DNA sequence: GCTCTACGTCATCA
DNA sequence: GCTCTACGTCATCA
């Protein structure tokens, strides 16, 4: 009777988190902890975490869910990533939340003087 | 008995020009007219004619000969292109020889000031 | 006189 | 709050 790792109560896991992201997390807990379980588009991963296309395109590094592009079925598929994996990678790359914020400040300056 | 299109005499065609570039040209005529038949590396194509990697990577646009990279067999293969095909594409792209030199003149400032 | 592309950005088009 | 890549550069690393 395997239980959700957040609540330890539910036995029915969120189908995407479980099947695509290998996380034994129920839907309710996923909505309760978006800090860990929210899905981010490829574009949002680049904005929020400063990850690059080669990193996000690496099939071996992140699990990901693809959907039809909401703008047209003929455009490139939308790619969804789970915040806990992307963040963990980004913390490693930039040095914790501190390093990430520092990079953000640096980026903000290049924005100001341009 | 088919003849070289430059001399109208030789029947033995240069093996590369014939087999890879589909040009019925003898080796001797090829050295007598480098303006048309000299082989240019991918890097030289970019320097000389300002073609881009997507143009030069298009399997459908240019014939090409590949060789082992002379720096190391483990590096990416050297790619050779025949001057008459690359020049002809470039004259379309930039508008003849004189559009090409205009672009040459233009770029000479971008690195002169920089 | 060798080739690939990320770099740090972004528009555009898809 | 969509994605891919050309931008023209070029330095590295292959
Ligand atoms: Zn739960
Ligand atoms: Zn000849």
């Amino acid at each position: 009777a395997p239980k959700c790792i957040e609540c330890h109560i539910n036995i029915e896991m969120d189908p995407v988190l479980h099947d695509v992201f290998k996380l034994q997390v129920c839907k309710q807990c996923s909505k309760e902890h978006p800090e860990k379980y929210a899905l981010l588009t490829k574009t949002e991963c680049k904005e929020d975490y400063f990850l690059t296309d080669p990193e996000l395109n690496d099939e071996d590094l992140f699990h990901r869910l693809e959907k039809p592009n909401p703008h047209s079925g003929t455009f490139a598929r939308m790619q969804l990533f789970v915040r806990c994996e992307v963040e963990a990678f980004a913390f490693k790359k930039w040095g914790g939340e501190e390093g990430l914020d520092e990079e953000w400040q640096r980026r903000e300056e290049g924005k100001a003087h341009r």
